[PDB]
Formats: structure tokens, sequence, C-alpha cells
């Protein structure tokens, strides 16, 4: 089933951080990357004050619910992106959540197809909108069109 794991990451060189997830997410026990692109920048506004970041949408065919999925992804983020002790400070680390899960309906905590906070998260829906602008169904609305009327309209490609 095609799932969506929008990876975040930031700090000076987010290239390494992002790659952390790309590693596990790359060859997960039963998952496999399918569509991943749309690299851009996002302003901290809250967690930090250092503008940079490097977000990119990902959609791989995972056989294990985001529960296990995220475990592996953040697993690397828990022993790769610095994390010599929980990334120490604000910047760095990874933050990839699941947006959809086969377009079906399944909400819990680690998994939520309808996906919350999406509307106010143009830096997660817009990217995947490039690799697949037909999801919508999950909640009845696409990804960018929700942020287009709620969040932004189209962020810059880094």
């Amino acid at each position: 089933t095609v799932a969506y794991i929008a990876i975040g990451s930031n700090l000076a060189s987010p290239l390494e951080q992002v790659n952390a997830a790309l590693k596990a997410l790359g060859d997960i026990p039963e998952s496999h990357i399918l569509t991943v692109s749309s690299f851009y920048r996002t302003p901290p506004l809250g967690p930090q004050d250092q503008p940079d970041y490097l977000n990119a949408a990902v959609a791989l065919e995972t056989s294990l619910a985001p529960e296990e999925l995220l475990n592996h992804t953040q697993r690397i983020e828990l022993q790769q992106g610095r994390v010599r002790k929980a990334e120490r400070w604000g910047p760095r680390t990874l933050d990839l959540d699941i947006m959809l899960f086969g377009n079906e309906v399944i909400n819990t905590e680690r998994l939520t197809v309808p996906h919350y906070d999406m509307k106010n998260r143009g830096f997660m829906l817009w990217p995947l909108f490039e690799i697949a602008p037909e999801l919508v169904f999950p909640d009845g609305e696409m990804l960018r069109q929700i942020l287009h009327t709620r969040a932004f309209d189209k962020l810059n490609k880094w």
C-alpha cells in the first residue's frame, strides 16, 4: 500500500539529516521507496529562529503501518543525525509523519490517513502534490489545495 511520510529536517546541512530517514525508509523490512522529490526550504517560526530547513515529500509502499514505519525512520534519526544525545538542541534531527495510508480510513496516533494539521502545513502537502496530485480522497481534498486555502499556496523549491 502507498503511504506518505513527509520528512522534515533542518540545521546548517540538512542533507545528512534527511539521508538518515532515506536510509531506513530506503529498504524497510517490507517497505520500498516509490516517489520522493520536491526539495525546498521552510522557516522555523517557533522551534527555532534560524531559517533554512530542507523538507521533501516521500511516498513508499509500506506493508507495516506508520506505527512500525516511523519507528525505523526515526530510529536512524535517533542514532544518526547527531543525536549524540537527542540532537542535543533544537536544529538537526528528523521529523517525518504519515499523511496517508493507502487512501483508506484509519486514524489513531502514529497513523492518520485524513491527516491533521495538514491544512496548516504547506511544507508537506505541496511537495507530495508534485509527486502525486490526485490523493485527495483521504479526506476529500488533495494536499496543496488544502494548504492553498489554509496555509500558503506554493513554497520555493529551496
